[PDB]
């Protein structure tokens, strides 16, 4: 439905149509906590500390100070809520910058910004004015023709689309246009190639509307004066918003691993409590309450400290990412999953924006005996300047390059600009202009040049034109010169098709083979000289062959083959290139060397995809490069079967429809094939299919899938991907406004993954190691005391020492791990292989958690038993035993932190000593009610030395042995 009339003031919004601000907002305040709380409190490693601190609801379970349980619970809750709210408001602030762009309007008022622009308010978009919503172009810049919009940031196609103003709206003028014109459009739907509706005028006047009559979403107007359009859809009705899935919160692999080991740790301490209660036997005979009490005692430190440490180390990780000057302006969007980087194994990359700047130029031109590079412009320049032995080759090559195309230049000011249907033509004409034979004027029935040096202006009359078309790959024109009465035909197209029409060309195959190896978009050009009457003979034949209503249109092809394109002289071939992002062709090599199966997923065409892939070293110097294009229906399984037969070592290049079919019916079989390949490339992939592939890879292989992109083409992938990165590109930011991370170019990803991610993961792993170690050591010490004296475990370290060990005395060196560096900043590039060592669960598997358990058990057992050996269990010596136990326990952590530190930074060497000397100011100063004997005699410190020596010698020796081996 949707009858839209200008003069929408009576129903201006008024809930009749949505507003145009596409905010990336989360958690409306009326449902902020009800969502965040129920989200974070479902994982066991959080529910554990919640259930611990929610004890003391029954008085029988009061293990100690209510402060020890409520305080840290509130601390973690408030810190998590604050971080989440800060991230949300920061995203809203950053998004506000693009929501209220300023758009000149014609209905009323001065220019009003977006979020005030709504259905049907005419926008006089200018030049590079990013379109705000879905438009219907009612009037162009008055060329009596069309206007161009480039889809660089909507579907990724690198070629500008053709859009034509509606036929009846070029004459109405503003007065009748505003008053009552009316239009209608179909209800919003997916896809970026369909449209339906009608324009309307007084009485029954009506005309059809088609995809070429509309400008969509963030498509950017290109190379034109201005145009008048009335928005049709807006507010999540755009073709950009409709093709994008709802955002979902994501969780880190490190969080999952810590949950999986916290399950085991809870089971372990529950088993220890059961053992203690059953061993004692006579503990009140209400053994269930006693095992519950012991469980609550043993669980008071580990999980609640783990959440604090992780959530306050994520802040350091995010600050380090956001602050580094080697990756400047890489502001992070999602504070969570900063450590997930470092365990990435797949990387689905976009082509347009991330890889190619969509800038193009004639890198090199070859025309037979020699070749000319862009740097050697001087020779061709002085050759062409004399246009008005090899001169007859080069001059005519350039004179044909400057005339055989579809470009149309226009002047907005003293400078000219190019409106053309393809960057290939744009670059060809730009090269001609640079070498001095600039195109200066264009129109039906006339093509002209402006000549440098001599200042002459050349005028040619195009007699017929054969536009570029798919499955033809040839474009040519018949040119009638009038400076000299000569007729010409000049043709341009793909070598694979033209090579059958060119002269002997004994060198063309060799040159093309050595040309395309660099990924250049090879094109060949030829000519033929005609006369006046022969053109008339051709026209008679072509006019007859153009008979309408007859199903013999191939007569025209036969005529052109007979007369025009049979023996074209070979002027030469030209190599157009895609300007890759800085340092891409080595960054890809580094990433692949680290073990990441870098793929390519693009919305572009197959030829350009292959050319960019070959240019970027994504395909090795020699590979099969299998092609699977336009396969439909299930019967394409023979392609995958032949791929298995080919036995790997053969890159795959697949069309978007083929990928969509294979991922639709042959999910598992296709995945089992593509997994072992070194690289996959997709072409013409719609925004949904990239997200589908990203989901399927993770679902099927378990590995983690990075995704990098820019523009609304990749929002659906970045949201459904892991650690999804966005690039804030020129002329648009919508992708970075929704990505998890942001970077100004693709070169940054090398450092963002190999160094920041790896260091984050290692820091978090070792920090969790130490937290669990310092929890289990005290748990084991209390359990050993209960075993060896039959007293309740809570007797040892009773009072303020539990708080002082949970926090304060020993938090600082444990947090100090998050400032270490595994390797220098620079040495990441020289040894990319290091990142591969994390490919397996080498840091948080049960096989390592149990080793930590054994080491903590030994440490605590030695501590407690040797304290008892150097003291007595009698209550007379309790205040001495507790001291020789607790001080040794604290020094245990303050020594083991220094034992497992890789590089000694200034902060660590300060904080370790500053917490040891804080403990020395601790209970030995105001703690006399516990942990106090004489504590000065030599027999005390000798025993402490012996305990510490026997405690650390195994870890020191093991570290030495396993660093020697
Ligand atoms: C509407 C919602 C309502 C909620 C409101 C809040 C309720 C109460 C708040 C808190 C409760 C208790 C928790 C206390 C901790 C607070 C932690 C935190 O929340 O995070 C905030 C900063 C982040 O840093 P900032 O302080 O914001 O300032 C930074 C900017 O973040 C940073 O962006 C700027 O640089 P770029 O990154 O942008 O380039 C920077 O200039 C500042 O503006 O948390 C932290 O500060 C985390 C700790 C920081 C790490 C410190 C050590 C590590 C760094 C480097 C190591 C190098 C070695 C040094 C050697 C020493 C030689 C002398
Ligand atoms: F090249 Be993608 F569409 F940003």
């Amino acid at each position: 439905e949707r009858e839209i009339h200008p003069d929408t003031t009576p129903v201006y919004d008024r809930n009749r149509y949505v507003s145009n601000e596409l905010s990336n907002a989360k958690y409306n305040a009326v449902t902020f906590v009800p969502t965040l709380l129920y989200e974070q409190f479902k994982f066991f490693y959080n529910l554990y500390f919640l259930v611990v601190a929610l004890s003391q609801a029954v008085p029988a379970l009061r293990i100690g100070y209510l402060s020890s349980y409520i305080v840290p619970l509130a601390f973690v809750l408030t810190v998590t809520m604050a971080k989440e709210a800060i991230d949300d408001i920061q995203r809203r602030r950053r998004d506000r910058e693009s929501n209220n762009e300023l758009y000149h309007v014609i209905t009323r008022n001065r220019s009003i910004p977006s979020k005030d622009l709504k259905v049907g308010d005419l926008i006089k978009v200018h030049k590079g004015d990013r379109i705000p919503a879905d438009l219907v172009l009612l009037q162009s810049s008055e060329p009596s023709g069309e206007s161009f919009i480039k889809t660089d940031q909507l579907d990724g196609e690198t070629d500008w689309k053709l859009r034509v103003a509606c036929p009846l709206t070029q004459n109405l003028s503003e007065n009748d246009l505003i008053n009552r014109i009316s239009i209608t459009a179909s209800a919003p739907e997916k896809s970026i190639h369909k449209f339906l509706g009608k324009v309307t005028y007084k009485d029954s006047t009506s005309n059809p509307l088609s995809v070429d009559n509309t400008l969509w979403a963030n498509t950017v107007l290109a190379s034109s004066g201005f145009c008048i359009a009335c928005v049709v859809y807006t507010g999540r009705d755009t073709r950009q918003a409709m093709n994008t899935t709802t955002a979902k919160v994501k969780t880190g692999l490190l969080e999952l691993e810590i949950n999986s080991i916290s399950k085991i740790l809870c089971a372990c301490v529950f088993a220890l409590s059961i053992l203690l209660v059953a061993f004692a036997g006579f503990h009140n005979d209400d053994w269930y309450i006693d095992i519950l009490r012991y469980l609550i005692l043993f669980s008071t430190i580990i999980p609640v400290s783990l959440r604090v440490n992780l959530d306050l180390a994520k802040s350091v990780y995010a600050h380090q990412i956001e602050h580094d000057k080697t990756i400047p302006e890489t502001i992070v969007r999602t504070s969570t999953i900063p450590e997930d980087l470092g365990r990435i194994e797949y990387l689905l990359s976009d082509k347009t924006g991330t890889l190619t700047q969509n800038d193009m130029q004639l890198k090199k031109i070859h025309l037979g005996t020699v070749s000319y590079t862009s740097e050697t412009l001087d020779i061709v320049s002085d050759y062409v300047q004399s246009l008005v032995d090899m001169s007859f080759r080069v001059r005519d090559m350039i004179l044909t390059l400057a005339i055989c195309h579809n470009v149309t230049p226009t002047f907005e000011d003293d400078e000219l600009t190019y409106q053309a249907a393809s960057p290939d033509e744009i670059a060809i004409v730009k090269f001609t202009e640079s070498v001095g034979l600039s195109l200066f004027k264009r129109d039906r029935h006339s093509i002209s040049l402006l000549h440098e040096h001599s200042g002459k202006t050349l005028n040619y009359e195009i007699l017929q034109v054969f536009p570029f078309n798919s499955d033809s790959k040839r474009m040519g024109i018949i040119v009638r010169d009038e400076q000299l009465d000569e007729y010409w035909f000049m043709q341009k197209g793909a070598d694979t098709v033209m090579s059958k029409i060119v002269e002997s060309n004994d060198w063309l195959e060799e040159e093309t083979g050595n040309m395309a190896r660099e990924g250049l978009r090879t094109l060949v050009i030829g000519r033929k000289k005609l006369n006046k009457k022969i053109y008339e003979q051709f026209q008679k034949e072509y006019n007859d062959a153009s008979l309408s209503m007859l199903n013999r249109d191939q007569q025209m092809s036969q005529v052109i083959t007979k007369y025009l394109e049979h023996d074209l002289e070979l002027l030469g071939l030209t190599g157009v290139e895609d300007k890759l992002q800085k340092d891409v062709k080595s960054s890809i090599e580094l990433l692949r060397n680290a073990g990441i199966k870098i793929w390519m997923l693009t919305g572009d065409k197959v030829e350009t995809a292959r050319c960019v892939s070959i240019s970027a070293k994504l395909i090795s110097r020699g590979q099969y490069v299998h092609t699977i294009t336009k396969v439909t229906r299930p019967e394409g399984a023979f392609n995958q079967l032949e791929y298995l037969k080919i036995n790997r070592n053969a890159c795959l290049l697949i069309d978007g429809e083929s990928l969509g079919m294979f991922l639709k019916h042959y999910e598992q079989e296709f995945f089992d094939v593509v997994v072992h390949l070194p690289t996959v490339i997709a072409c013409r992939c719609t925004p949904q299919q990239k997200a589908d592939v990203a989901l399927v890879i993770r679902k099927m292989t378990g590995k983690r899938v990075c995704c990098i992109g820019d523009g609304g083409n990749d929002v659906s992938m970045i949201q459904c991907a892991d650690v999804g990165v966005g690039i804030v590109g020129k002329e648009g930011k919508q992708a970075s406004l929704a990505a998890d991370f942001s970077i100004t170019q693709f070169c940054h990803l090398t450092e963002l993954l190999l160094w920041h991610g790896r260091n984050s993961y290692k820091r978090s792993a070792k920090l969790a190691q130490f937290v669990m170690h310092r929890g289990l050591i005290i748990a084991i010490c209390q359990a050993v005391y209960s075993i060896c004296s039959l007293f309740e475990p809570i007797a040892l370290y009773q009072g303020w020492l539990m708080v002082g060990y949970a926090t304060c005395y020993t938090m600082a060196p444990v947090f100090s791990l998050t400032l270490d560096h595994d390797i220098e900043e620079s040495l990441t590039k020289i040894y990319p292989e290091l990142y591969k060592e994390l490919t397996e669960g080498k840091s948080l598997s049960y096989k390592t958690f149990f080793v930590w358990v054994l080491l903590s058990l030994f440490q605590g057992s030695v501590i407690q038993l040797f304290s008892q050996a150097f003291t007595s269990l009698l209550d007379t010596d309790f205040t001495r035993m507790v001291a020789i136990s607790f001080t040794a326990l604290v020094v245990n952590e303050l020594i083991m932190v220094a034992l497992e530190i890789y590089t000694w930074n200034k902060t660590m060497l300060v904080t370790e000593i500053a917490t040891l000397l804080f403990y020395i100011v601790s209970v030995p100063f105001l703690g006399d009610y516990f942990d106090l004997g004489y504590m000065t005699t030599v027999n005390y410190y000798a025993g402490l030395l012996v305990i510490l020596l026997i405690s650390i010698f195994p870890v020191w020796t093991a570290k030495a042995i396993y660093r020697r081996l």
